[PDB]
């Protein structure tokens, strides 16, 4: 499920600030709720927004009964070589360390409208530490058994594009958090000797937690 | 905005505990959210309920574009009479005191789907005290200018029964807090000594309800 | 899941001690495991029993794919009445107190072999207290909504007699622990002037059993 | 006897973690019980697994009435020369010492379905300290009278492959424990002067106990 605020105001052409001025809702909370990322919503908010946009909650709440629940391995098969390439000198994840391999299993329960639930196992392995910017990097993972989970992809693409993007976000966020958690327990705190361009000094921990690892596979293209 | 989980469960006879077990949600939260009492709802909760009940969020969330806002006079016209006798024998606010007058105007903007909204002013004066329990009494306020609020009644009963009840609950709470704030400041503490509860706490617990043809429920 | 060691021994007339000697297993463990009371079984034990009894583990372990799960209300509807008199003279909880009301719903999921499972809600209220012994009394709870549990009876008696008895034992223990936890907190310990007994301990020892057409044994 | 979990989930293709998520059983305990190594099992576990897999305990419990009980010599004929080749410097069993000879008798009281039990004596002698890895070694033993115990082999191979593997495991484990026990009593504690690659320092004792001696003979091929 997700609110369609982003799609609604894109269609209307209105801006979040403009809506906030109209419905007396805090800009930060409203803009966060505009994104599907927010997990909690207020009844006052749904009343004010549905009235302002003159629309029933039907158009506000995009719901598909297919629920995708994800579970990760308590213990993964992870090897992380430590390369002491002056991380403190240069705040680059590559300089701090490198993932030799990171493979594990993601348990995906694809529940249909009926309680009948289908479980798909994902052998996901670290592939490359993609460098998005000179400042930060994004870890990239890949599903070895993605061809086996072709039915999963059929179910994923069977949803709306907005809901597909919401799943991709959820998967990425869970995976990022998991990977950062494992690495931060495996790698000792490496603080940056020099604050970068007046930005307060940030430790490797802050960098890896900030690091967002998005899975890459034909199962999840967009 | 009206959660129909409660209605839906009455339709299907499903016990709240049964739903909570199936959707792995706390019974307390589910029961609080059942009558749309809680003003916050989790996306996970509604997703799970919709999938479990085989419904679109339309049957869960019932919304009428019409909106009602209520603004109370900053200064009301109130007169107080304190008997100070009898609260000690039995915990009755009326024995302790009563409000001789409490007439005040309450703004009520009934907003149409069109941006234009209609402002209606209702003057409610202290009518009597409802003896809901021998211990708790709820102040009753009657609308004097119901003529100006003839269209109010039409707008109020134009909403669903659940929505009407919601409105009645909100206005009742708001009125109760308003009158309690106004009165507790002018009232001393009396000990029940059945215990020995402070009359202040009795003022806090005592509520008030608008009895009028415009709001019969 | 039903160990038939007990049944098998009754078939062959073999004394538990005789089997324990032949298979070099402790009599205490073998007798505890005989009625499938223990929830842990050693691979060595079952191997030795199967070889000794000339049986496949099929005749030892009887399993019905059907599964029963029981969830009790987090908050039950219970009222307590404490006489406080009599328990001292004679060790009877009845004299010490009794439960005026103890109605609560138990959500029971009977799971079929197919992944789909059937949820049935039974409401059990305090019916009376069973005087099993002049000293120990077991609370009796009757199912009010047995109509919703007509299929529950069919599923229950669809299982083997041993499995039925197993279920009855489990539900009885669970109900007894539930009611004891609920009551001991609202009850004080009475020490008999008369050998001396504590009422809390009596609450712990006192059990409860669901007397209903759905569970007659 | 052994549970057929490994064979069951191999046939199903499911993973232990996937089963654990389904039957609400702890991953570690379930994965251990998936292996035939676990000696204890819970009735709740057998109920949940048999139901999840929709199978009777018949398919869950592979039982063969032929019971193989093993007994070892209280006192063996063992000679262990001590070579002080810097074990503390290099954590290799060869560097710590070397088995001159280790021969003894392994009594096997094989029991058929009937109480009739046949006993087979195994003159087992140390043959070679096989080096599995640069880090650890596996002691290899051999049965001198294996040709005499040809009937024993006939009984061993008369069982299922899974049960045969379970026996091999049991024999190996008992033999390893026995050999490590004898050696640790015969060889003084040699602690490693340097922890190996950040692994906390491990003493010869930990190495020999970790050392797993698997018997090698035509009686037990797989």
């Amino acid at each position: 499920i997700r609110n369609r605020l982003s799609e609604l105001l894109s269609e209307r052409g209105l801006k979040i600030s403009r809506v906030a001025k109209d419905v007396k809702i805090a800009r930060s909370s409203l803009t966060s709720m505009a994104q599907n990322d927010s997990e909690m919503i207020r009844y006052d908010a749904i009343d004010k927004l549905c009235s302002y946009l003159h629309i029933s909650p039907s158009e506000f709440f995009e719901h598909n009964p297919i629920n995708f629940d994800f579970t990760f391995d308590e213990e993964p098969n992870y090897k992380i070589n430590d390369v002491f390439e002056g991380f403190e000198v240069t705040a680059n994840i590559t300089h701090a360390f490198s993932i030799e391999n990171f493979d594990f299993e993601i348990l995906v329960d694809v529940e249909l409208d009926n309680r009948q639930k289908l479980n798909f196992d994902l052998d996901v392995s670290y592939k490359e530490t993609e460098k998005i910017t000179n400042s930060q990097h994004r870890f990239i993972f890949t599903i070895k058994n993605e061809d086996e989970n072709i039915g999963l992809k059929k179910y994923v693409d069977s949803l709306s594009a907005g809901l597909k993007n919401l799943l991709f976000k959820k998967i990425n966020q869970k995976l990022s958090g998991y990977v950062s958690e494992i690495i931060v327990k495996n790698i000792d705190d490496i603080e940056e000797l020099f604050p970068n361009k007046g930005e307060k000094s940030t430790t490797l921990h802050k960098e890896i937690l900030q690091t967002d690892s998005r899975l890459s596979s034909d199962i999840f293209k967009e």
